[PDB]
Order: C-alpha cells, then sequence, then structure tokens
C-alpha cells in the first residue's frame, strides 16, 4: 500500500524492512535482498527461479511462444540498476492504487488477510504454515522465520506472464479451503500489453483503430484481486469455466475462460458466469470459514513465540469477521460474510479499478489484437501516481493521449 520510507536498490541491509532472504520452496537456494515496503509485503527484484523448480532458467525455450504471446531475456533484471528502477516502478504502482478508495481497500483486506495456521497435524494445536513464511537473515548469519502475506518478484522466463502462484500443501488446497496461502506475484512493471479500441464511434466502416496500451496499475491491481481471493481462500479451481464465444469445436474448441478470471476481469464478460455456479461456491465457502471458526474453538495449545493461541485467534476474527460471544466461542455472522464475500469476489474487479482510475482498458478478457511494449514508468515526466500516463497540463491529458502508442510513442517501444 502506503509506501512510507523511499527504497533504493543499493541502501545497506538493516534485517528489518531491507535484508537477504530465503524462499520456503526448497533447494539451499542463495540468498536475495529484498524489501519490505508495508506490513506483509515484500518485493523481491529477482527473476522468479525459486517458485516452480521446473521454471528456473530464464532462456527461452525450443517452442516459444512468439512476441506478442510471449517475451524472452535471460538478461532483463539481472543488474542493481534494473533492480533499483524496478523497485521504484512496483512502489510507484502500489502508491497509484492506494490512491483510489477502491485500491486502499483492496491493500487493507490484503493486509488483514493473514494465511491460516492449519498447519500441525494435532487438530487441537495451531501451528503456521512454512511456506507462508520467509527465512530473513540475522547478523550472526542465522535465519528468522517470519509471516508475509504478498511477495511482487520478477517475472520467470517469459518476461510478459504474470500470475499470482503459492506454494501448495501435501494435501490441503489453501486457496480453495478458507485458509489462504502467502502469494508470489510475477510481475514486471517494465513492460506494458496493447489492445485496440473502438474509441471512433464504436462502429468504424473498417479504418486503422488505435493502438493503446494497458496501464501497469490496472495489470498489477488484478493480480492482487488474485491474490486477495487466494489469501481468504476462496479462489476458483481454474478447471472451472465457462464459454463466452457461441458455439465449440472438436476437442472442446470452444472459446472458455475460466470462472476466476471472469469474475477477476467483471464488467460484460461476467455474465458468462452461471449464477447456480456463483450461489454454489458462495455456500461451499461459507462452511469453510465455519469449520475454521470451529477449528479455533477446539483449539488449545500452539506453536511459536511472540503469538498467544488467544492473540492468533483475534488475529483470524479480524480477518474471516468473525462473531465472538461472551463466553468467547467463534461464529461466523451470515451478514458479515457475504459483505466480505461480494466486496472480494464483487467489488474488487479490474473492471471498477479501470473506472476510478479514469484510464481506457480492453472491453473483454480475451484479447485478440495483441501488442508489446518496453516503457519506464520511474520518470515523473513519463507516468505519475495520480495521472498514469495521461498526464494532467500536457497534450497527453485529454482522450487517453497518454496510453496512445502513437501519439505517446516516446513511452513505448514496440517490442514487435
Ligand atoms: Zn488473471
Amino acid at each position: 500500500p502506503f509506501v512510507n520510507k523511499q527504497f533504493n536498490y543499493k541502501d545497506p541491509v538493516n534485517g528489518v524492512d531491507i535484508a537477504y532472504i530465503k524462499i520456503p520452496n526448497a533447494g539451499q537456494m542463495q540468498p536475495v535482498k529484498a524489501f519490505k515496503i508495508h506490513n506483509k509485503i515484500w518485493v523481491i527484484p529477482e527473476r522468479d527461479t525459486f517458485t516452480n523448480p521446473e521454471e528456473g532458467d530464464l532462456n527461452p525455450p525450443p517452442e516459444a511462444k512468439q512476441v506478442p504471446v510471449s517475451y524472452y531475456d535471460s538478461t532483463y533484471l539481472s543488474t542493481d540498476n534494473e533492480k533499483d528502477n524496478y523497485l521504484k516502478g512496483v512502489t510507484k504502482l502500489f502508491e497509484r492504487i492506494y490512491s483510489t478508495d477502491l485500491g486502499r481497500m483492496l491493500l487493507t483486506s490484503i493486509v488483514r488477510g493473514i494465511p491460516f495456521w492449519g498447519g500441525s497435524t494435532i487438530d487441537t494445536e495451531l501451528k503456521v504454515i512454512d511456506t507462508n513464511c520467509i527465512n530473513v537473515i540475522q547478523p550472526d548469519g542465522s535465519y528468522r522465520s517470519e509471516e508475509l502475506n504478498l511477495v511482487i518478484i520478477g517475472p520467470s522466463a517469459d518476461i510478459i506472464q504474470f500470475e499470482c502462484k503459492s506454494f501448495g500443501h501435501e494435501v490441503l488446497n489453501l486457496t480453495r479451503n478458507g485458509y489462504g496461502s502467502t502469494q508470489y506475484i510475477r510481475f514486471s512493471p517494465d513492460f506494458t500489453f496493447g489492445f485496440e479500441e473502438s474509441l471512433e464511434v464504436d462502429t468504424n466502416p473498417l479504418l486503422g483503430a488505435g493502438k493503446f496500451a494497458t496501464d501497469p496499475a490496472v495489470t498489477l491491481a488484478h493480480e492482487l484481486i488474485h491474490a486477495g481471493h487466494r489469501l481468504y481462500g476462496i479462489a476458483i479451481n481454474p478447471n472451472r469455466v465457462f464459454k463466452v464465444n457461441t458455439n465449440a469445436y472438436y476437442e472442446m474448441s470452444g472459446l472458455e475462460v475460466s470462472f476466476e478470471e471472469l469474475r477477476t476481469f467483471g464488467g460484460h464478460d461476467a455474465k458468462f458466469i452461471d449464477s447456480l455456479q456463483e450461489n454454489e461456491f458462495r455456500l461451499y465457502y461459507y462452511n469453510k470459514f465455519k469449520d475454521i471458526a470451529s477449528t479455533l474453538n477446539k483449539a488449545k495449545s500452539i506453536v511459536g513465540t511472540t503469538a498467544s493461541l488467544q492473540y492468533m485467534k483475534n488475529v483470524f476474527k479480524e480477518k474471516y469477521l468473525l462473531s465472538e460471544d461472551t463466553s468467547g466461542k467463534f461464529s461466523v455472522d451470515k451478514l458479515k460474510f457475504d459483505k466480505l464475500y461480494k466486496m472480494l469476489t464483487e467489488i474488487y474487479t479490474e473492471d471498477n479499478f479501470v473506472k476510478f482510475f479514469k484510464v481506457l482498458n480492453r472491453k473483454t478478457y480475451l484479447n485478440f489484437d495483441k501488442a508489446v511494449f518496453k516503457i519506464n514508468i520511474v520518470p515523473k515526466v513519463n507516468y505519475t501516481i495520480y495521472d498514469g500516463f495521461n498526464l494532467r497540463n500536457t497534450n497527453l491529458a485529454a482522450n487517453f493521449n497518454g496510453q496512445n502508442t502513437e501519439i505517446n510513442n516516446m513511452n513505448f517501444t514496440k517490442l514487435k
């Protein structure tokens, strides 16, 4: 959210909000320099070669998709200057998001969404799940475990393949059982995508449609929304999809988009979501919250240090907006639940963020006219927290001229 201290990649480590860390993942990975920009939120300016064991090298593989779809460059984000620029770019986007009432709400929900402590094998004991923490190096070289909710990290091999991912559990489906897990968003503020808009009467007699660029703040908010769903364990299995086209072809060759993506994008395409399906999940997760409240009630022991069982139950009381009677028992308030659930799944949408940002954005989830551009959001003359690319008091202020790749050409370098 609001990042109080200004960070420079070269700033000296302090073992608190600037330090070398190791991700639970696996392998004795060499620690990487990370920055805590806000409570429960860290930024790691490194290409993500840690989250998935089968995704460790950055070279384009044989058969890689071409330019518009994917983009490779094994050397991107390998120098201190790039990492510094990445850090400042990500920070500026957080401020732009936080500057809207919706973003402030989303960021708050994210900070409160602490991943549940359902690790221990003893149903009567609360224990933090290791993969919901990072290891922070101390002055003597030992490591201290720290819980976090969100990490913004550099992309893997495909530089423009942004996604919100997390570490799985052997048996628990953390993002779909109400528990939640620490989210790692592969993201880059140094590139953006194009789309074609019908800003000319919506009905154009076959003429060169304008070539616009997506505002990175919208792209990041999109992932933070998935992160929110995932932090509260209410994400929808990617296998659940809906058709958006019309008819389909052999081997399920029909235009289908996952439930998760349609609700996240919102707007027009949300109508393709079956209402019965929506209700089924709303109720399913209702019961998940209940089971959590029950586990909190039937809990006695807890593992850790600076955290007491009482202190934690209260932390989860706040996250899941639970009701606490005089006796101390927890229960799920159906009215509170419906409020929180709607917020996370209906209010937090890309469509709504586009309305608060007053920017131009593609109207439909699937983009059939893709383009990729190298950008630089750090210089104030290029992009600001309040106007994005459409700087007020410049010829870029009107008609989304700032996002127009031909009008504001100096800010968008076509990658092909
Ligand atoms: Zn998405």
